[PDB]
């Protein structure tokens, strides 16, 4: 239960904050139309002319999806300020799913005169693989998630999955999943569903940038007890001659010092500025590109190791494909000009991660002596090392909230390169479906399979839970911090606000790291 | 109860694994139309022509019936896997049936466009013939079954019989059943129907082949006690004359060893070629066909007594009608082309059951002596006889499950023939038939019978689940076993999967038998 | 424990009679040799050159087997004696096995001069395969039983076995078993192995003959109530007119009253007469030789159906292999003299049995009309039709006493064609084996394979106790019955004892079936 | 154990049933036993 004209759900849509805790609670209403004309479909690049490196092949189901994997579903702009203006991190400790107040409609076209009329008797299926027993395709950043702003109504996705592949072709050892196989509740109009889950044990995302770095962490003020090699070849003497002359950290050569840690890893990428005049008149976006090799295909690394955006005093470049670029509502499918996307900065963490479009360091390369010169090389690729410190991606008011760690032997800090928490059991994938409705059937028995149906869509309301654990701040810092405020100078429009036409729009993107705190 | 916005029954359709047991539960969605008019209607041979073997007489009814007679219906194509590489025999336990979320439409076609609407008031009506009071029609093999593929929607069969004629007239004796003369149980939207069966003991399946065969069933290692008849004319002496000359069971010639027990009964048939070219050109599928004689009719033996469908080395022939053909989903009605059907192989069985298209054996015709000589003769027809021992024809992913044992006096052996369990009590038959819905009657009294209805169809879930029990293997074979398994070389599709279009195929015929066991 | 200067077991060896009960207890010593060099070998009729139904694959084994499947291992001829002549059945009820003082020398052979010794230290293994795992050899005639006669001592047999064979050649759904993966006891001189069985429910042997026949089992006296149709054509009238005048069941003509039974199934043989004279001048052993064919092979029906071995009054002739043969102490391998053989006589079913080198019956085979003459022709071979009775192959005092039942989907009155019990679950085989006692081995590590051993073989006693259930006569017969009895009249040598060399020797075999009983 | 949720078979080690001269990890007609191959143990699917 219960009844047709008896809502099943309440609009549940607020924000709540309890000292360490905050518990975000929206919902959005939903449309979910029928896919495939419930059939699913073996899908392949077959037939494309497709590159090499773009061959796949999958199946694409009559399923739709439930996908709230974005901050922005859950922090209103406001909410997102209030989090990163004041808390040094925050994590997902457990949340509550519900569908309700589904409707199915059934729509009769004719004379290009449609009409939609409700079916008060078909029903609509879901279920939340728990057990991850289908390939996971949330944490992906595809589109279909819940809106930002709340008054929009959105469709769902279609849920669509590849397998192993050679070229256009599949493999043995590829697999197909039926939804159907899968316990499945039914619903109609008074019936509604509901779940809970418990995020795992997950490190705080580290919303702060760091006020100092590795190479500066000593004191300013004395020497060390430590010597270091300063010179070969004496100093003067009216002659250069062959010496060892050693010196001690002192404050007057930081650089030199010996320390105790090193920076992050590197895996350098091409730079790119944004003043077109700048870059190579050339095609580069593949040809000059970090790409790596998976048996046969290549693919680009984007946007790969955490790396600072560009060095102090150069927000004007950015890496070919290491940083995060979200389009404005106004970008198009393919090849839209600069001012349509917005290209985040990651510069915040050049305090302990190397710079993206720059060496990594420099290496001795060979055995100098009196007949062979001392020579170097510039490594351009570092792997981890011990003693390496870094800090991971910064995660975006827009940006990915988790991702699932990969079922694999073995694995190196699993944090989603492209932002976010690794789960190895995250939220469950929540599939929709419109179960089918026979249209009239032949009135002699007939084997052949099933093709016509009454064509209908469903609708209703879908309510997220969250609730954030934050670790709030306590730092001694005496000086104000850096914070994030809408600009007070006079505009025509309100920054992440509607338009005179009803068009919800997020300016600019907006990450976390805004507070101090000393390495 | 419940109600019209209310579904009555969900999406139950998994398969769980328990050491000894396996329970399969699989739901499909129907579709059933509305048959004859709700008319019974008398039907015959009478009139179309009909050879004197094809003649028949009986009725049609305005039922629907429900039909989960193949194993497709429950086992995946995996789980099916999972059961023939690992069980050495299964057999059904106790099943589950359940009718819901019924829908009842009503159909108003006019000018070429026809409306479909609900009709929140019919009613289906179910029932089981628990009590096997009508003629039993399931275990013929027919259409209709639930779809192998769980996301096909299918269409009920009708429901019709037969029974005694004399060509294409009846005969006193024969019955009329009229199944409203059942009690039935009425349902609307928010009803469902439910019922649960316990299966018969039963002997397992033979789900092995066996390791070693009849003749080869000694110790190549040793002699026996036993003599036998050698020679009856002495070896040389330049002469050849008169004797009697015994020799003792020899490894050396195992063919001639006294044993304990005989090959499995047979009925030869006739064999015929793959390659056209090896056929003799004529039309001897009617010929030369081993037929069996009830009643001045003629029936083909099809497939008759379970025999090896061909010699080792020769999986080229087959019996003309002595092995399962499942047509794939190209196949048409009829006279199609050998590639779109599927014919089975038996000879997993030819360690202890006669090869179908060769003689039994050899016997002696006369009684020999000086002045004549030993004749013998091929036996081509073997009844039952003492010290035999025989395995049953296998089954099939697509093939029977059960039949109903007939209600004779005697029987032998009773394994249906064409594969399967012979049950005394199978499931009962689930009939179903939407009830008519007068149309506008006269404003003044007409006694003729009323034959003016609402057109309507109706539709709904149905979920069947079955517990198996399985018998585990033991094997203290050393040596790896033979096991089904997909192909790992690459193609354009998947096995058992949906192609481009959502067209679900099953490419081969999966047995059971692969595991070993000796005799 | 215990010793190794105390003995682990007695000689028991008794035989006692209870009633309706007889426990039969007898101990043989035995020797076994290391057979294979302790290794299993790979063996087929591959290049050997042998015929086309002699082909086979199997391995041989390094163990060896007990057995005592044989008659007279238990029954001493006056056991059998008092056993055939006051029961009407028996059959087994629980057995004891035993294993004891067993002794393992190692023989050190050189310059023509061998020496045997105590190898106080070395194990020999056992175990009974109580799971049938392994492929069974027992219960197929083979040598190596326990001897007759108490004071003889034997060499075990040494376990080989087979497998499914193409020619000369395996398949992939060959097995392959190896006796060191089994659990199994070690001993040594000190230690003893011990097993108890109990048999299955089994009917009893019929230990009788039947004092009346399936045609003669009416009253003389009077005459039916039932009539049969007599004439087809009128007597005289001096004319043969055609007619239809029918008599009733009269003493006067047993052969033509209706009856309630048939005679049991038949597969008619070839008959041999034992005066050379008499018979054709070829070898038509295998030429006119009952045989069945099994996958491409051929293979005698030996001794086959259960057929009287000739009509009354010919006790000259016999089934060319239908009747059972033991040949004297003096038959050699292959092509031995009549005189050295024993051919069993098994007339006693000649009441209920068809005689096995005769036609079961005739039959008719057209439709007789005033134009067509009605024909008939000879049966050969007769399965089981509804009404048979008959009776089974005799047991002989060196015959079998049971075999398995082969695993298979079904079989029809499985009571071993060769005389004996069935059982589906018979007594296990024990294995035994000496195990290998490397020699010296190189002073510097080889990976190579071991195949340096120090020679040895074991002996000990076996006992093997069973219990009998007795069946018990109560004939209300007046006349005296028959009886097997030892012919008084003077002689050389005494029936079933040793000879001036010590060489023991059983005469002639004796049946089971002396005393009466009415059908 | 596995729970695979997958449809089609998938793909399994199987002693090929093609008749031969030898049995596959069997000794031969000289008592040796041999490995024929190597036997990995990735033979069941899951997705990432
Ligand atoms: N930023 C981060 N750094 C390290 N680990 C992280 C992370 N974010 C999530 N994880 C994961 C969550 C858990 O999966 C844990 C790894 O668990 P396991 O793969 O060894 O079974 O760390
Ligand atoms: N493969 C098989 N072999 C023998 N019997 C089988 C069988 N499969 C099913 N049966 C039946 C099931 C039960 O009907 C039983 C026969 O029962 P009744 O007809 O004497 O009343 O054996
Ligand atoms: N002379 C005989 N006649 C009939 N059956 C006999 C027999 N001697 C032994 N049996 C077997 C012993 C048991 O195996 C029983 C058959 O058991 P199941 O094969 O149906 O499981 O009858
Ligand atoms: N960081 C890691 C250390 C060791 N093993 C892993 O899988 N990952
Ligand atoms: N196998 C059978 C034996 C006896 N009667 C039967 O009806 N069936
Ligand atoms: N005698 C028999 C009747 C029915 N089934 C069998 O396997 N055997």
């Amino acid at each position: 239960a219960d009844g047709v004209g008896n809502a099943s759900g309440n609009w549940h849509c607020d924000s709540t904050w309890l000292g360490d805790r905050v518990i975000t609670t929206s919902t959005r209403t939903w449309a979910l139309p029928t896919y495939n004309n419930h059939l699913y479909k073996q899908i392949s690049s077959a037939s494309t002319g497709a590159s090499n490196d773009n061959h796949y092949f999958g199946y694409s189901t009559p399923w739709g999806y439930f996908d709230f994997n974005r901050f922005h579903c859950h922090f209103s702009p406001r909410d997102w300020q209030r989090l990163i203006n004041n808390n040094w991190g925050f994590r997902p400790k457990r949340l509550n799913f519900k569908l309700f107040n589904i409707q199915v409609k059934e729509v009769t076209t004719n004379d290009g005169v449609t009409t939609i009329a409700n079916n008060l008797t078909s029903t609509v299926q879901v279920f939340s693989d728990s057990e991850y027993q289908l390939p996971y395709v949330l944490g992906s950043a595809h589109q279909g998630c819940l809106p930002p702003f709340p008054a929009d109504v959105f469709m769902i996705p279609q849920y669509g999955y590849l397998t192993l592949n050679n070229g256009s072709q599949a493999v043995g050892r590829s697999s197909f999943y039926c939804l159907e196989y899968f316990p499945s509740q039914m619903l109609r109009t008074g019936n509604n569903f509901t779940f809970s889950y418990t995020f795992e044990d997950v490190p705080f995302h580290s919303s702060y940038a760091h006020s100092q770095s590795l190479d500066r962490l000593m004191n300013p003020l004395i020497d060390q007890y430590l010597y270091y090699l300063n010179r070969t070849q004496n100093q003067s003497g009216s002659a250069q001659n062959k010496d060892l002359l050693f010196s001690r950290g002192s404050p007057a050569g930081m650089s030199v010092q010996p320390k105790n840690w090193l920076p992050g890893p590197c895996y350098r990428q091409q730079r790119v500025s944004k003043t077109k005049t700048d870059n190579n008149n050339s095609n580069f976006t593949w040809t000059g590109a970090s790409k790596y090799n998976l048996n046969g295909r290549e693919s680009i690394i984007n946007p790969g190791t955490a790396m600072a955006s560009h060095k102090d005093d150069k927000d004007k470049f950015f890496p070919m494909s290491g940083v995060m670029i979200f389009g404005k509502e106004s970008a198009g499918a393919s090849n839209t000009a600069l001012d349509n996307v917005m290209i985040t900065d990651e510069e915040e963490i050049k305090a302990t991660n190397p710079v993206a479009t720059e060496r990594f360091g420099t290496v001795a390369v060979n055995l100098q002596s009196s007949s062979t010169d001392p020579a170097t090389g510039d490594v351009h690729v570092m792997g981890a090392l011990p003693g390496m410190v870094w800090q991971d991606r910064d995660v975006y008011l827009q940006g990915p909230i988790w991702a699932k760690i990969p079922h694999t032997d073995g694995h190196f800090h699993p944090s989603p390169l492209m932002g976010g928490f690794g789960l190895k059991h995250p939220p469950p994938q929540i599939l929709i479906k419109n179960t089918p409705v026979p249209a009239n059937p032949p009135a002699e028995f007939s084997a052949t399979k099933f093709a016509s149906f009454i064509t209908q869509y469903s609708t209703g309301q879908v309510s997220v839970e969250i609730e954030w654990e934050l670790q709030k701040e306590n730092s001694k810092r005496w000086n104000p911090e850096v914070q994030y405020t809408s600009n007070y100078a006079k505009s025509a429009n309100v920054d992440f606000t509607v338009d005179n036409n009803g068009l919800y729009t997020e300016p600019r993107p907006i990450g976390t790291r805004y507070l101090t705190r000393p390495l």
